């Protein structure tokens, strides 16, 4: 229905307002976008599954996010890339797994504080009932 067009209109405002405060933290710049192969030609090799913010504004615009639940697993799988891509103990790896924990710990409390719960479970049973 309309009704239900509009409730993932809001999702995706929201999504976007969140996407947009992370991509604008000096910290978060390595997310912003997608690895690039000359730098890194062993990335695409290693991560099956590279997911970057710039990618995320295109998913929320292709309508592929119909709740909050779907976009927190692509902002973890970047937090779990650079995990697994940055293991070593030295301290270019260190800092850039500690920038992903943040992004991730930064996501999960802006959605905790502004994120209505029974807007999410509305959006949970529209998604559900397709
Ligand atoms: C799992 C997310 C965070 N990762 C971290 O805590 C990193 C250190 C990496 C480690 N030893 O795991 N932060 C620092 C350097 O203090
Ligand atoms: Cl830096």
């Amino acid at each position: 229905s309309m009704q239900e067009e509009d409730t993932f209109r809001e999702l995706r405002i929201f999504l976007r307002n969140v996407t947009h405060r992370l991509a604008i933290d000096k910290r978060f710049r390595v997310f912003t976008k997608p690895v690039d192969p000359d730098e890194v030609p062993d990335y695409v090799t290693v991560i099956k599954q590279p997911m970057d913010l710039s990618s995320v504004i295109s998913k929320i615009d292709l309508h592929k996010y119909l709740t909050v639940k779907d976009y927190l697993r692509d902002i973890d799988l970047i937090c779990s890339n650079a995990l697994e891509y940055n293991p070593d103990r030295d301290p270019g790896d260190r800092l850039i797994r500690h920038r992903a924990c943040a992004l991730r710990d930064t996501a999960y409390a802006i959605i905790k504080e502004e994120l209505d719960e029974d807007f999410e479970q509305l959006c949970e049973e529209i998604q559900e009932s397709r």
